[PDB]
């Protein structure tokens, strides 16, 4: 009866709404949507919003309102985001719209007394477990992007943030449209005893166009009613009836410029390609003197505050080459603040072209007027492999500006070859990508909990969106067995059916050798099953093993077994004839006959005489005789099969009785398996390895894994915790904890490590590393591919950067002999300082000052310079 989330019709509107709202918190120039109308309406209830709108609707709205609503009620609004890189931008975007709001970072902390603060979900959940004071004044808590979903990002948390809030906290979901967004909305209503508002669009305000680009023409293949334009992308087959080359972009980059489609926004997923075909724009400008000058100002402004050596590293002269011309490329590769001086310049209309990497597409609020796929396929750790409806989505949705454009140009790139069409559909068209649950059981946070009280991991658990889902199916299962075991209500079997099993086996077994075309050859006469599963006897005709189906000359359906005399009078009498026809089958055959008819071709024709030997033979072979029959798989299962083998009216029932057991046998399962199992190994191997005792205590060792947060909490705690660091010096120390945090993944050879104690560094962290393995093998632990093929990465190939680093050496040097590009090393380094941090609690917990203050050096010789440069959106 209770319901706790309710699904706003679309077709529902609020005209009277104006006067609904007395002294709204807050107004815009604009008319607000019909959605924006409901959240601030239902906000205003006192009650919570999920606001799954289309991109360029103008979800920010809702959020700006919520925070008036806090400097209305003396009240603080958090806002979240997993997306860190992400928190600077949003925390200057809300000073210039509103007006006092802060930003809460690991080491940066800015007016946290204002009514509104800006943060990533872990320092949220980090708050929530520290039980920080300001949680007792919060209002509203702000979940943007919760359609975000990233396996390398560790900070998609706003489930457990969700569970572990306070009940006086009300909720505002943001997300893309999702086809199940009421499924979450109800967890967190019901779990969290809470009125939310699932809130939708019915279309983007501004439409997407999209279209290909080939041999220079741009041809439309889906218009704005997202109807597909068959005739168009046959069109561009035909005309192209193979990548970028030189002449690629300058071509189409004028084409757009003529037609005054710029700003446009190229997706490669690749850093050198993006630099590259940026290159390839060599010659080309788009600013007048007056935007050069503006630009030189702005970045000799920005930059001004570095040392000289870091204002004249390569990447920054060659990007400033780049920007006074309008041009540039933004990927992972880059130091941030060059990352930053393009996002900046982009968003205040200096820049008309841009060659981006995939993320650009994600968090960053910088849409564009045209948007370019140079391609739909991507490879991802697994390899390549075509996009997916809701990462086309997320990129080419960046293609309209509300306000600036009609609508949003969408290009995919052709080049020599057509694009296939069941590819593109797919990718362009496919099923929109639903929420997935990201909450996941770490030791981190069951060490924590376990230490807080002894059942708080069981009511995590218990209040998580698995088992509320759980929850949900339960009932339907339930009926379903109920059908089930009323429709009942009212040996041979086994070996039979297993007999089938082995049949239809050793048949995929057979369709795997090319043997088979032996077997197989054109006139085998064979019982196979139609579609209907109704025993039929026919010759075969056609065997293509690409498709793995095989053309038969059909005997009409039967509505026996090999050698079987009475078995087969008694069980299966004589079959029907019927006209023959050629019918398609899989291979996946109940018997291979011994019959072979000497060519089909002439019977196809219906010549006299092939037809009158058809007839007799078929005659022949349908009057009288009973079917015989006739690599090392194929043996193996042939002799269990004889094995089971030497193990018509009336089987209906039985038959009926053993599909409802693999029913109801079915959905039994189907409720065992789940989060419990994954705690109780972990329980073990926490253990095992004595982070907790017999009793489920948490011992000091466990007490220290409880401070780290990063992912190989034991691992590190084993390294850190006795005194094998005793004689490294800080710069070591922080340099061989660089493994804990770089993925490792470099294509050249690592240089001899720079120092012995280092090189015994990266020895002991593999040691204690192999041994937790073999811990999880024990308890048969699940491992992420990460945890899998740690060791067999190169991740302690930055040791040496890192140590020169904290040596002193300036970045310039330090990039003279990197394995990875700027971006990465400054990835890595900031990190450190986390890292080191983190080290420094845990060396508190263990009583070792030394190491304290060896971290803390380690800190002060890392934290400097570029790479930990001011944000310039601060
Ligand atoms: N009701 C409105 N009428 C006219 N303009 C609006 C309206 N609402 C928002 N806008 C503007 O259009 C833009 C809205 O974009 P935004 O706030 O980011 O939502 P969004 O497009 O859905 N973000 P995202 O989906 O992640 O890509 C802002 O620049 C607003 O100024």
């Amino acid at each position: 009866k209770k319901e706790w989330a309710h699904v706003v019709d679309l077709n529902h509107k609020i005209e009277n709404f104006d006067e609904l709202i007395p002294n709204p918190a807050r107004s815009w120039p604009f008319e607000l949507d019909t959605f924006q109308k409901e959240a601030v309406y239902h906000l205003e209830q006192g009650d919570s919003v999920f606001v799954a709108a289309h991109t360029s609707a103008g979800k920010t709205v809702v959020a700006e309102y919520a925070i008036a609503m806090a400097h209305r009620n003396m009240t603080k609004t958090i806002y979240t985001s997993p997306i860190k890189a992400l928190s600077n931008q949003k925390f200057r975007d809300f000073k210039e719209t509103f007006v006092n709001i802060g930003l809460i970072t690991g080491d940066v902390q800015i007016n946290p007394d204002a009514n509104c603060l800006i943060m990533t979900t872990e320092i949220l959940r980090s708050m929530l477990y520290r039980g920080a004071d300001l949680i007792r004044d919060v209002e509203f808590v702000i979940f943007d992007e919760v359609h975000y979903v990233n396996d390398q990002d560790r900070g998609v948390v706003w489930e457990e943030v969700i569970i572990m809030l306070p009940q006086h906290v009300k909720f505002i979901l943001l997300s893309a449209t999702v086809p199940n967004t009421y499924e979450f909305a109800n967890w967190i209503g019901r779990t969290k005893q809470k009125n939310i508002y699932v809130i939708s669009t019915p279309k983007r305000p501004v439409p997407l166009e999209i279209n290909i680009w080939a041999k220079k023409e741009l041809i439309p293949v889906i218009n704005q009613n997202s109807e597909f334009l068959e005739a168009n992308f046959r069109k561009h087959k035909e005309i192209l009836n193979d990548g970028p080359s030189k002449k690629t972009w300058p071509e189409i980059v004028n084409y757009l410029r003529k037609r005054e489609l710029l700003p446009m926004v190229v997706f490669v997923f690749s850093k050198k390609r993006c630099e590259e075909y940026a290159d390839w724009l060599e010659g080309i400008n788009f600013c007048n003197n007056k935007e050069k000058s503006q630009i030189h100002m702005f970045i000799e402004k920005s930059i001004t505050r570095l040392k000289k050596e870091d204002r004249d590293l390569p990447q920054i002269l060659k990007t400033r080459s780049l920007l006074e011309r309008g041009i540039a490329v933004h990927h992972g590769g880059l130091l941030p603040i060059v990352k930053e001086l393009i996002e900046i310049l982009f968003s205040k209309g200096f820049i008309k072209v841009l060659f981006a990497t995939e993320t650009f597409a994600m968090g960053l609020n910088l849409p564009t007027r045209t948007v370019i796929f140079s391609s739909i396929r991507k490879h991802d750790g697994n390899g390549l492999r075509e996009l997916t409806p809701g990462e086309f989505t997320q990129m080419a949705g960046r293609a309209g500006r509300r306000g600036l454009d009609s609508t949003g140009t969408v290009i995919v790139m052709a080049y020599n070859s057509p694009l296939s069409i069941a590819t593109f559909k797919e990718v362009t068209m496919g099923v929109p990508t639903r929420l997935q649950s990201q909450f996941r059981l770490t030791y981190n946070m069951i060490l924590n909990l376990l230490r807080i009280e002894a059942l708080r991991v069981e009511e995590m658990i218990k209040y998580s969106f698995s088992e509320n889902a759980k929850e949900t199916l339960q009932p339907e299962h339930e009926k379903q067995i109920k059908v089930l075991q009323e429709e009942l209500q009212t040996k041979f079997l086994e070996l039979m059916l297993a007999y089938k099993e082995a049949t239809v086996n050793l048949m995929q077994e057979m369709v795997k050798s090319p043997s088979i075309l032996h077997i197989l050859k054109e006139g085998r006469l064979v019982a196979f099953r139609d579609p209907n599963d109704c025993l039929k006897l026919g010759f075969v005709f056609k065997v293509s093993l690409k498709d793995a189906v095989c053309v038969i000359m059909t005997t009409k359906p039967y509505k026996y077994f090999p050698k079987a005399d009475g078995y087969r009078r008694r069980n299966f009498p004589k079959f029907q004839k019927t006209d023959f026809y050629m019918e398609e089958v899989p291979v996946t055959i109940e018997v291979i006959t011994k019959r072979k008819f000497a060519p089909l071709g002439k019977v196809i024709k219906k010549d006299v005489a092939a037809l009158n030997e058809f007839n007799a033979e078929t005659n022949n072979i349908l009057d009288g005789k009973t079917l015989k029959e006739a690599g090392l798989k194929i043996h193996q299962i042939l002799l269990d099969r004889t094995n089971i083998r030497d193990e018509s009216q009336h089987i209906v029932p039985k038959f009926k009785a053993h599909v409802i057991k693999k029913k109801i046998e079915e959905l039994y399962h189907l409720m065992s398996d789940s989060l419990l199992p994954d705690y109780e190994k972990r329980l073990a191997v926490l253990k095992d390895t004595e982070f907790i005792d017999q009793n489920h205590n948490v011992l000091l060792k466990g007490r220290v894994a409880c401070e780290i947060n990063s992912g190989y909490e034991l691992v590190l705690t084993e390294l850190i915790l006795d005194n094998f660091l005793g004689s490294f010096e800080p710069e070591e120390i922080v340099a061989l904890l660089s493994v804990f945090v770089y993925e490792g993944k470099t294509r050249e050879e690592e240089p001899p490590i720079v120092t012995p104690r280092l090189a015994k560094g990266k020895q002991r962290i593999e040691e204690i590393y192999k041994k937790m393995l073999c811990v999880f093998n024990t308890h048969q632990i699940p491992l992420t591919q990460d945890e899998a093929e740690f060791l067999d990465r190169k991740r302690f190939a930055m040791m040496n950067v890192v140590y020169e680093w904290a040596r002193g050496l300036s970045f310039k040097e330090i990039m003279e002999m990197s394995p990875e590009a700027e971006g990465t090393v400054v990835r890595v380094i900031t990190w450190l300082d986390e890292i080191c941090r983190e080290v420094k609690t845990a060396s508190i917990i263990i009583g070792n000052s030394t190491l304290h203050m060896k971290m803390s050096r380690a800190q002060e010789l890392i934290k400097r310079d570029i790479v930990f440069a001011a944000s310039l959106y601060l």
